[PDB]
DNA sequence: GCCCTTTTGCAA
DNA sequence: TTGCAAAAGGGC
């Protein structure tokens, strides 16, 4: 209810305003301290701003000599605090320094810096209350706030709550070594997303096969367990190639009713009923490639649906899948002239390759360019996983349903990375079409994303710049900020920050955002595991330590 | 069971919090000393906090001119200590700077750094007991507490002990100028885990041909005699191109009963027995040289299981092959058409080539499996990549541990991409294994810089990504500055013996905070065997050990 | 990493 | 017989 100490002097020290603040001997003697990083009121002029206390050192105060007293005193032997009361009262000050960071104006906005350099004679320091840091923080907790890790630094009950206008929509980094807690953030932030708003959808590029099941004492729980634990069914669509596999694991850990819980999906597609994707996948390969698609590429693309009339035509796409490798499934009937072979039998096959155009035939020469298709092909599947996804995400029938689709990459080996630039591509042009009637409303969550966000002629480096028009979140971690590029650094919103070793790091994040130059030592020197530094626009534009929650423990309480 | 001095002053400076401690002139007379680097207890609020001495100087205190009274002292041959012991009190003052680097929790981890800052009335210094070093280091020995050379900086009683939890899962950095000890601290370290923990497997790629066999005097003896010594039998795995020449040596300098310690394996396989295996490899290369795979290449690697049943096909898989210069076994037979020829006879193959699709692209394009000639040997018969993958990741090998050793040299120009291959092909079935069983093993390289550098980022993928499957490393490289600080600033553990350059230094400090304390110790002081280590998030700072040699490691052990 | 150079088929 | 395409290795 009282101002800490006495302020002495203030400046303009370079974009930011500063303050020195004293805190005396009778002050100390009660007790009373100021932790480096603590955030405190400050009342000038009948305005109140937000400080941060950066700095501490001890200096003389008035006329005295302190080493000299105390050396004398410690030679002869005197407890200072019970013998010479008057000697301990005249070198038991200390000062601190204090950086304003703005003040909260109308419905609850940040007016940043200011323009007013404060008196000395008319400007107090007040210690902050939790009804005023929960309004700052405010204006399914994921993180409370924390001073480093000092006793009564710890705010329970000083709160950030996840909410979907936080992420939806717009990009977050998230940022930290390895093994301090990125994954457990993503998954605590989603596990809440889930729980508490039902109607954002995910899209999980799982790369190291951990958010789904996860039972080694090496990371926290998977997506799967979180959601049996909180009672959530059917929301969750796994697509991989070891369908037997995962599904022989899943009930080890869910039980016999996990069919409750998630659903398995393969990715594998029989081509010989989507030739239309064949040839579509055989042509966007060479665009996500350097240039130049072939002239009996274009044309098959462009033509291939007007070749479907005509069995001539299609016998010679059929010809070409199967002479690139593609099983067909038993007893398939290739009708070519006025005869009707079976290419699943090798006498009818070669009979038929004997007896054999609008360009149908030219792509059945070369057929060698389907080879690859064969990382994808499965006779019988008759599935088509990409339009699957593209109505899990933006089909018309949600209008809000909830949808995390999770995509077990590794399983598909070399072609994940081609998948994964076709998946995005549709799914970019499909929410692009669907503009003006309804919103995408999803959110793509992308770990080791410097390996996406590299080219600025990328598909994801379009995403990151242009979702927020169509209502496309982002969500990427990459254990280094040097990693990504400074445009797309600059322009993300919101910032997760935990333990950095180098200093690169810490000057590109600061180089990145301006506030963040008030953390970096702490950074450089604090490793403590779970411990991160938020930043979200516009509300909250300034750096706030919070200590995170493990899934589990979230798990153990969301069931109250 | 005293305060050494009186604290006259603290700050904070940069991202720690230091102390300034004044030594008076009883406390000198008595002989009481700080040495630098030296490690001392500060309490301050009823807590302990663990602190480093970092500087000293001498200042004046109070109003005196310690110039002029030691100046007019020896003008006038006035001894102050036997005739003016009132104006030897006034100037026989010191000054010590100590930086505050953490707090030890009881029960608990050490926390780093501090957010409070101490008022100078509050705040004593103590000097550490063996019993609370040896507490402060615990949370097999390995090494011992020694500051510099001086007398009195020797503590033997307060080691450091070898723990799997400080080496599995993790990356080691050891660094230093040649001829300091980088290989024998990282043989003691393995000799160590070996003997104490053996469920941990371990992959050594030996550039230099020092870890299994080492009779000469420029370094310590290898991981062969080690096991030797100490009893451990059957868990080295040998892989060479030189197999007769290594059983030679082995049976020279361990005996007759050799085989009980080392099994040679050999890095050639008959390609007329794994064509798989050659289309594979083939289909690799352009992967791992960053280019993208060709058409007629991408079909045989989709195709060639299907070719096997074909004759047809597989006449024009084994006429590439004969055609890329591979030597067929004595007596091998092809079944072109309805005929049978032997290739190995140079009529009958002629014969094959002009009686003579996607096997008949790859026969028309047979250079292109030139490069196998490097690892192909007629009658082989065993896949040494599927050996040592079952090695390292086998479902009953878990437990047991293994020792795989590569002799890299015997490849020549090979080896770069041998290595690529294994690396990507272990890495892919440890990702394919998360759930079922852990890696845990630890990737042993020594000049790291000549690894961690490549097309399409293996050793980075490695580096970032093998925490979660228990992938250690640990990298010997002798100088920092070659080493990416993309995988510096992942790593947790440090050894650091003495760095000449100045490049070094900064390169080390920019890497981990910490190591600015140590910076100035390690440009001026060249002592062979003394290290600076730091470990994450267990011991936080960095401590001046000595380390033992592997001779005399062994003969503690022995008993 | 990117810009020549070659064998091979389809045409007219 | 030559122009034109298309895939692939080699030089820079
Ligand atoms: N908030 C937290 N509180 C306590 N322990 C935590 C917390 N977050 C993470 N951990 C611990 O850190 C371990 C690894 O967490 P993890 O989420 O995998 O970090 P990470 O940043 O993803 N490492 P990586 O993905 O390999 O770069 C967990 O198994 C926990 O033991
Ligand atoms: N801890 C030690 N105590 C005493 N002598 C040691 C110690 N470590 C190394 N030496 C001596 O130094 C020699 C060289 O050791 P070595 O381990 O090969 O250093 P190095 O770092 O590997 N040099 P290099 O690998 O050639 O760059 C040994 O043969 C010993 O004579």
């Amino acid at each position: 209810e009282s101002p800490i100490g006495v302020v002495v002097s203030s400046r303009r020290n370079g974009p930011w305003a500063e303050l020195t603040l004293v805190l005396t001997p009778q002050e100390l003697d009660q007790g009373k301290r100021l932790l480096l990083g603590e955030l405190v009121r400050v009342s000038s002029g009948g305005k109140d701003y937000v400080g941060m206390v950066l700095d501490g050192y001890y200096e003389p105060v008035g006329r005295s000599d302190p080493t000299y007293t105390l050396a004398l005193a410690h030679i002869n032997q005197v407890d200072l605090e019970k013998e010479d009361p008057w000697a301990r009262k005249e070198v038991n000050f200390y000062h601190h320094r204090i950086v304003l960071l703005g003040r909260v104006v109308q419905g609850g906005l940040f007016a940043p810096s200011t323009r007013l350099l404060p008196p000395v004679v008319e400007a107090r320091v007040y210690r902050m209350t939790e009804e005023e840091l929960q309004r700052l923080l405010a204006a399914y907790a994921f993180g409370h706030l924390a001073y480093g890790l000092e006793e009564g630094g710890e705010y329970p009950e000083v709160v950030k709550e996840v909410d979907p206008a936080l992420f939806v929509g717009r990009r977050t980094a998230n940022f930290g070594k390895t093994g301090f807690g990125k994954s457990n953030e993503n998954k605590v932030i989603l596990t809440l997303l889930a729980h508490a708003f039902p109607r954002v959808g995910m899209l999980i590029l799982d790369q190291n096969a951990e958010y789904l099941l996860q039972t080694e004492a090496t990371t926290s729980p998977g997506l799967a367990q979180a959601f049996k634990a909180l009672g959530i069914r059917g929301r969750i669509r796994f697509y991989t190639a070891r369908e037997e596999a995962w599904a022989r694991r899943l009930k080890e850990h869910l039980g016999t009713e996990w069919r409750e819980y998630v659903e398995v999906l393969p990715l594998k597609v029989d081509f010989y009923h989507f030739p239309e994707l064949a040839v579509a996948l055989a042509y966007q390969r060479r665009r996500l490639q350097g240039a130049e698609p072939p002239q009996y590429l274009e044309n098959a693309f462009y033509n291939l649906e007007d070749w479907k009339h005509i069995p001539d035509r299609m016998a010679y796409v059929y010809g070409a899948l199967r002479k690139a490798g593609l099983t067909p499934r038993k007893g398939l009937k290739i009708k070519y002239k006025n005869e009707n072979y079976d290419i699943s039998e090798e006498k009818s096959w070669g009979n038929l390759q004997e007896a054999m155009k609008g360009g149908a035939r030219e792509l059945y020469s070369r057929a060698k360019v389907f080879s690859f298709l064969r990382a994808f092909h499965a006779p019988g599947k008759e599935a088509n996983f990409l339009e699957t996804i593209k109505e899990d995400l933006l089909g018309e029938k949600t209008e809000g349903e909830g949808k995390v689709v999770i995509l077990d990459l590794p399983s598909l080996g070399e072609a994940a990375d081609f998948f994964t630039l076709r998946l995005m591509d549709l799914l970019f042009d499909r929410a692009v079409e669907l503009y003006g009637k309804r919103q995408a409303n999803f959110l793509v969550v992308l770990e080791e994303a410097h390996n996406f966000l590299e080219d600025k002629a990328g598909i994801f480096y379009r995403v990151a710049k242009e979702g927020r028009k169509y209502g496309i979140g982002m969500l990427y971690s990459t254990q280094s900020p040097a990693s990504i590029p400074m445009e797309i650094l600059s322009q993300t919103e919101n910032f997760l920050v935990k333990h950095l070793s180098s200093e690169e790091d810490v000057k590109v994040l600061k180089r990145a955002k301006a506030p963040f130059a008030f953390v970096a030592d702490f950074l450089l020197s604090e490793p403590i595991i779970g411990y991160s530094y938020v930043y979200f626009e516009p509300y909250q534009p300034f750096v706030v330590p919070l200590r995170v929650k493990l899934l589990e423990h979230v798990l153990k309480s969301l069931d109250s």
